């Protein structure tokens, strides 16, 4: 019984599809397209339109390399990509509300990702929750993060972190925008995974994005994830503009090269986090660690978690984790952890059972991922604003269990997207999967409508605080578990 169904926003009329259980809108532009001046420039609004804009299908994706883990286990193909990226798909019940707002920040490394991937399909939320989903693209790569303002002087002023400008360029329109699709415009929760809570995190901090959302959920991610100092950033920026032949200071180079070869450039500098949200002074006053610690999101409730086996993501590259080899593993520990990676590494051997690789992925999860969760919910707990967490526990079976609960497995449990196309790949295809994506599903539908998590198919989860340090475990059996990380948060600190 599908019909478009059209609604009007301050730039013009959109075009989109309903069922009438839920409608949809994509490829909705937020910004105007950054290119040419644009380029390397900040995210300028959408001019507005005559007639009637087809909302039907997604945007093309920001210009992206491979980034093919993920894509080597699922059945996906290489995402439709243009420099022109700049939309966002909304999933409303109806039009007519104010209902509250979910806003997903992809994750993927500020070099891969986009809003229309299936996984994170708004229909399920929407239907299930009587919520208004939201999903975007940011500016990726060079184009979104590259560090120009040594390089070229203060008109490229906050290029370092212009993805996160495109998402509060987002977050703008959201605001403007929202309720002719249905939603509250003053009830908007950030969501965000990997990168994407990275993203949060930093959204936290930036003046810019005060007042634009009342709530926010990071998921396998924080502030501490990614973010470069100004001189890390322009000492990368110097690398990458070697490799794509642009001479410092040579504007029209700049300009005149093409997407790809940005791409290009940035994967010739090799694997691992390169670019990043900079604390560049202006977007970025200060590291938001330290933002959260001064009470910067004393005001915003939290969601804040990560899953039990996160690194194990990882060993799909670099079968080494998986392996006893000594040598091997205390350089991959040392690259992460540096002179501390002696000390940790023999408590963490002494602890758990199997192959040493496996002993040490913990410490990789712990260093990569837990300590930042840990950090983010401390610091609101000492600020006094509300603060729940949670570790994901669900195993995917795939490739012999060695997964575990790794890294993005949480994303199709929140969406409840675990039929959609390549999830069943990466989930398995186990039947207690519904159970616990239900649970998980339906908390984050409450915080984001309530401000609390609870619901009546989870046990009590109490507010996380300094004392208890009270966590909720999804599992087969959902259980609150006080202090898990205790015996890890003392060691660290010793």
């Amino acid at each position: 019984e599908l019909h478009d169904v059209i609604v009007e926003t301050r730039y013009g009329a959109v075009r989109g599809r309903s069922d009438g259980t839920v409608c949809v809108w994509k490829g909705v532009p937020f910004a105007r397209p950054p290119v040419g001046p644009l380029r390397f420039r900040p995210p300028e609004p959408p001019e507005p339109w005559s007639g009637v804009r087809d909302a039907t299908r997604f945007g093309p994706a920001s210009v992206q390399p491979e980034d093919r883990l993920i894509s080597n286990l699922t059945g996906g193909a290489t995402l439709p990509q243009d420099e022109d990226c700049l939309y966002l798909n909304i999933w409303s019940p109806s039009p007519d509300g104010r209902r509250p707002v979910m806003v997903w920040i992809h994750g993927g490394a500020y070099l891969t990702g986009a809003g229309s991937i299936p996984w994170y399909d708004g229909t399920a939320l929407a239907r299930e929750g009587d919520v208004v989903v939201v999903t975007l693209n940011y500016r990726l790569g060079a184009l979104g993060f590259l560090y120009l303002e040594d390089a070229f002087g203060p008109e490229f002023t906050g290029s370092g972190n212009l993805g996160i400008l495109d998402q509060i360029a987002a977050l703008r329109w959201v605001r403007e925008n929202i309720a002719a699709f249905g939603g509250d415009p003053d009830r908007v929760t950030i969501f965000g995974e990997s990168a994407g809570a990275g993203s949060v995190g930093v959204l936290l901090a930036a003046p810019a994005a005060r007042g634009l959302f009342h709530r926010a959920i990071l998921q396998s991610g924080s502030g501490a994830l990614g973010v470069r100092t100004a001189a890390s950033a322009a000492r990368v920026a110097a690398r990458v503009l070697q490799h794509a032949g642009v001479e410092p200071g040579d504007r029209e180079a700049l300009r005149s090269l093409p997407a790809r070869a940005w791409a290009n450039a940035v994967a010739a500098l090799g694997p691992g986090l390169p670019l990043g949200p900079v604390v560049d002074g202006t977007v970025l006053p200060e590291h938001p660690m330290a933002a959260l610690a001064r009470g910067a999101a004393r005001d915003v409730a939290v969601l804040v978690g990560v899953n039990k086996d996160e690194y194990n993501l990882f060993a799909l590259q670099d079968p080494a984790w998986l392996g006893d080899d000594e040598a091997a593993l205390r350089q991959r520990v040392e690259a992460v952890v540096g002179p501390a990676a002696g000390r940790l590494i023999e408590f963490y051997r002494s602890r758990g059972e199997g192959s040493l690789g496996r002993r040490l992925l913990p410490l990789m999860s712990y260093a990569v991922f837990v300590r930042g969760m840990l950090a983010t919910a401390d610091a609101q707990a000492r600020v006094g604003a509300p603060v729940w967490a949670y570790r994901f526990d669900f195993e995917t079976p795939v490739l012999g269990g060695v997964l575990g609960a790794c890294h993005a497995l949480e994303i199709p449990f929140v969406f409840n997207t675990l039929d959609r196309a390549g999830a069943d790949r990466f989930t398995g295809t186990a039947p207690e999967r519904y159970a616990v994506a239900q649970a998980m599903h339906r908390a984050w539908i409450a915080f984001a409508r309530e401000g609390n998590p609870q619901h009546d198919g989870l046990p009590e989860w109490p507010r996380y605080d300094l004392e208890e340090r009270a966590v909720m475990v999804f599992a087969v059996e959902p259980r609150v578990e006080r202090d898990p990380w205790r015996a890890e948060r003392e060691v660290w600190a010793a």
